């Protein structure tokens, strides 16, 4: 019964849904940050969503540890490092190179889309965790 809240939160996923970032990738972004933030609700949602959109079990189980795995592409790995360091903003400055490295795999407008995706899920993880979903 804060409907003004739920919809402010949907207006992000409404923009993301119009975003030129490929959906399998924003699902890896959502699933990975939900791992880091401990939203079990979000992890179960997007995990299955990613299944929906055709992800393999092998990559799904490797994302928890993607850094060490060959299963993700350079473009994926660059979005996953952005998402990892923006999830852990509490702990660290971002490394200076991160923005530059990102530009070697995404055009400027993809980066803003990547960034709203990661911000949107960081928001949702906080609603989930806070309300014991």
């Amino acid at each position: 019964a804060s409907p003004d809240a739920y919809a402010a939160m949907l207006g992000l996923e409404k923009a993301l849904a119009k975003a030129g970032l490929e959906r399998p990738l924003i699902e890896l972004v959502y699933l990975r940050t939900s791992q880091i933030n401990g939203c079990a609700y979000c992890v179960n949602m997007h995990a299955n969503d990613a299944r929906k959109a055709g992800e393999t079990e092998q990559r799904l189980q490797a994302l928890c540890v993607w850094q060490e795995t060959p299963y993700f592409t350079p473009r994926e790995r660059a979005a996953l490092a952005w998402t990892e360091q923006l999830a852990r903003l509490s702990q660290g400055p971002l490394p200076h190179g991160l923005l530059d490295e990102l530009r070697e795999h995404f055009d400027d407008k993809e980066i803003a889309e990547l960034t709203l995706a990661v911000s949107a899920i960081n928001a949702w993880n906080r609603f989930g965790v806070g309300m014991g979903m």
